[PDB]
């Protein structure tokens, strides 16, 4: 592929609304997307207050790093709190979801293999 | 599902002829990762990762401080809230010219090891 290095403020990317049957109150910035990624993509998710990614699973793994705020992680059995400075590894096919139970925005990085899109 | 405070992962000190004043935490390593690994680097004041290149890409997010990025020629300083995409084979390195620790997340395909 091409040469070089991209160096960019993540907030230069506009946060786009995600609205699906299972997601509400979430925006996403694609940082390193399909147009560039040899293997895996980097997105920055913003969960608005009360925002919800309902429990689901995917056939690929996810790697998450929490940048800002206090995030409720939905698990097959129950839920757990994480905050800025936590990482999360979601195995392929593992049930997971997220909710923001606070009154300020939560931000997290989420990376998936590029076969799962951006 | 693994949920952990990154700080609680024990950092590995690196001090070699090419890397000094750097600590590395393997957050998501080879034992867990099907495809790519997640590391968190801390660069002490004056710390250096000298110029090098790899056959794989790197995806970085700057978490704390002002990171000086070495390029094939010259350098560029960025700060917390920047992401960096290093193409495969691109010469790169890092330095911390500030008086406080700099931290960045770095992910590579698992062929790059942990
Ligand atoms: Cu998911
Ligand atoms: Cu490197």
């Amino acid at each position: 592929g091409p040469s070089g290095m991209i160096l960019k403020r993540a907030y230069d990317v506009t946060p786009q609304k995600i609205s699906t049957d299972k997601v509400r109150g979430v925006r996403k910035r694609v940082l390193i997307g399909l147009k560039d990624a040899p293997n895996f993509v980097m997105r920055l998710f913003t969960v608005e207050p009360g925002g919800l990614i309902d429990r689901h699973s995917a056939p690929w793994e996810a790697e998450i790093f929490v940048l800002k705020g206090k995030l409720t992680v939905l698990k097959e059995q129950g839920e757990e709190t994480v905050e800025e400075g936590f990482y999360i590894f979601v195995e392929p096919n593992e049930i997971h979801g997220f909710r923001n139970d606070t009154d300020s925005e939560v931000e997290f990085l989420c990376l998936i293999p590029k076969e799962g899109g951006e």
